[PDB]
DNA sequence: CGGAGGCGCGGCCGCGCCGCCG
DNA sequence: CGGCGGCGCGGCCGCGCCTCCG
């Protein structure tokens, strides 16, 4: 039932797209988000159980979703220069140039980026784990420490001192799981070395199986109970003058399963290819959703991402909806509390002979 | 660095605890726990990577903590008796009966259940996942599943069908940890069976080195966030009627790295051996925090929960001090946001030849 | 109704930043 | 002004409940 979706970026479950690139990727063990984002050579970063298993694929509610489950699968910096546009408060046509920051160090980019500032056109490093590395806000007394997954910088001047207008973050959460893929990559692995046609062996009953060997489903609940407190937190370290907005970007399967968590909210239509989430229309901190798809449209070898939600949200909502909304509907005429009583005696009844 | 602190419930890092009892029990590898709350015995339930390791203890901000790291040694029957009391309101010295679920099968404490509730002895029944199992609730379109550590069970009446007056909550938190335990747990179980006189060998520079090897420090942030939307979740839950009360059970070690997580709280004293957490006068969601010792009075094999803190909680503000009085705190004065743009600066100069 | 699978729960794992000590 | 190390972060792990499907 529950299936690795994607093989070091390419994949193997609902078809087993693989052109001769897929076929490399794989064998040699190669990151290709990693690899295409550094420009140099980069294998996947996971322990031999669960390497280059970046997608999963199950079933909730009897509806087939893809897990991403490697925050270097959603490493898709033209899916990022966009969302930056919303943070930053760009138009959908403006000239924008989206570099990573360990390139800051060549001279070539240097003198390419005063050029850029002259013309008047946008110029944002960003900072991520193995591109640059994160930033951290240190703990206080008051405040705890947090990590920013990319940190955005929007240049004003690099002459003498590099110097920043505004900061940006972008904060991805992608699925962790129960239970282990060590058994389906293990039996598929065997078959990458040993066998002798690897891709036609994938799409049968004896490949789908070793693609399924052992493999459980998403921990929903862990990652909104890790994600919603960052949400909340770094939401409101948005409303900060000199950050311009913060923008959680996630999975579309991820967002609906917060559905339940969000006591099932109904989205504002705003008429401009946005969604909100409470009124946003005063005193807005600039904080943003952006759900993603895996582009099930553009043929190329490894599916990027494409947009499908872009939600501008309303925090006091955020918290309401979580923590006082659903409560309330659990709390409700048919909900699950109304009849708990009744399970506890029941439960209780079940220690009683014959 | 950081250190194994007790090992199948006694202790090894700061004393070693050398009873014919503790050296019993760790190589024979039972939690001394779960084998006294059933009354059968019963091995540790961990993995073997970390089995046996029952609390781990580290230094953070130059002063030392215990971090339990099971809820099987959070399992203290005596302790959560005593706590659920304050959960369905009776006295500190007023008759109750606190018995694992599991018990009702037996028809001797059956017609003992029955001959307390005509005398007005109070009958609580406990559900927990291994005496009992836990008790959920499931999910809809507007609510996500959760489990209940102790589901408590106030009962009325036992003669045609068991039957409750109320029900309470209690949850339990401790501490996971970075990295592996494996290496320590490793150099050890080596002194236990291969070598001569396992407690005298642990105190020794070796065995503290053994005690330490690759341990890293507790999870702090994260059992926050887990916690945290579970406090506030259940705590608004228990607003139900038929429930009593729901309580969250943790060690000092976690209340005080809680303390930056909300930003930094002043308690507020009701001089009755309970202290506040926000305005508790109105609206009784019966809402409260026990934080609890490992006691170091007692010099039993395996050191008990005893009372630290009482707390009851204002869950609207605590809500409040988490997501919006500790990040204003973060963006105040001196904090580490003011400095951020100059931070984003300084890692962009690093580049620079 | 009985075995299989979903998933809350909560402890294992290591990367890489930054604070602390010498 | 360098290297141990604490710790945010976020993906691995399996227990035992319950709901679903044959
Ligand atoms: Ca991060
Ligand atoms: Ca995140
Ligand atoms: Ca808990
Ligand atoms: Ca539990
Ligand atoms: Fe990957
Ligand atoms: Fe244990």
């Amino acid at each position: 039932a529950n299936f690795i979706a994607e093989f070091f970026g390419h994949r193997v479950y609902p078809e087993v797209v693989s052109t001769e690139a897929a076929r490399n990727d794989q064998a040699t063990g190669t990151c290709p988000f990693l690899t295409a984002a550094k420009l140099v050579e980069t294998s996947c970063v996971k322990a031999e159980t669960s390497r280059g298993v970046c997608v999963v694929n199950t079933a909730v509610d009897n509806e087939r979703y893809d897990w991403l489950v490697c925050p270097n699968r959603a490493l898709d910096p033209l899916f990022m220069s966009a969302a930056s546009r919303k943070l930053f408060g760009y138009g959908p046509t403006e000239p924008l140039q989206f570099i990573a920051a360990p390139t800051l160090a060549d001279q070539a980019v240097r003198d390419g980026i005063r050029e850029w500032l002259d013309r008047g056109v946008h110029v944002v490093a960003y900072f991520q784990e193995k591109l640059g590395g994160e930033l951290s806000i240190s703990k206080t007394d008051s405040s705890p420490e947090f990590s920013f997954d990319w940190t955005l910088a929007e240049v004003e001047s690099i002459y003498p001192v590099p110097k920043i207008k505004r900061y940006g973050v972008l904060e991805i959460q992608t699925m962790d799981f129960h239970g282990s893929y060590k058994h389906a990559v293990g039996a598929i692995d065997i078959a990458l070395v040993e066998g002798i046609d690897f891709h036609g062996w994938l799409p049968t009953p004896a490949g789908r199986a070793a693609l399924s060997k052992k493999m459980e489903g998403p921990n929903l609940s862990n990652v909104f109970k890790r994600t919603f407190y960052q949400m909340a937190y770094k939401f409101a370290l948005s409303g900060h003058q000199r950050c311009a907005g913060t923008g959680f970007a996630i999975p579309q399967s991820v967002w609906k399963s917060w559905l339940r968590h969000l006591a099932n909210p109904t989205l504002i239509d705003n008429g401009d290819g946005t969604f909100s989430l409470g009124d946003t229309r005063n005193d807005s901190e600039n904080a943003w959703i952006f759900v993603f798809e895996l582009d099930p449209d553009t043929d190329a070898s490894p599916r990027p991402l494409a947009p499908h939600l872009e939600i501008r949200v309303n925090v006091d909502t955020l918290i309401d909806l979580a923590l006082r909304e659903s409560p309330r509907a659990a709390l409700g005429p048919s909900g699950p509390v109304a009849t708990f009583t009744d399970k506890v005696e029941a439960r209780m009844l079940r220690f009683w002979p014959k």
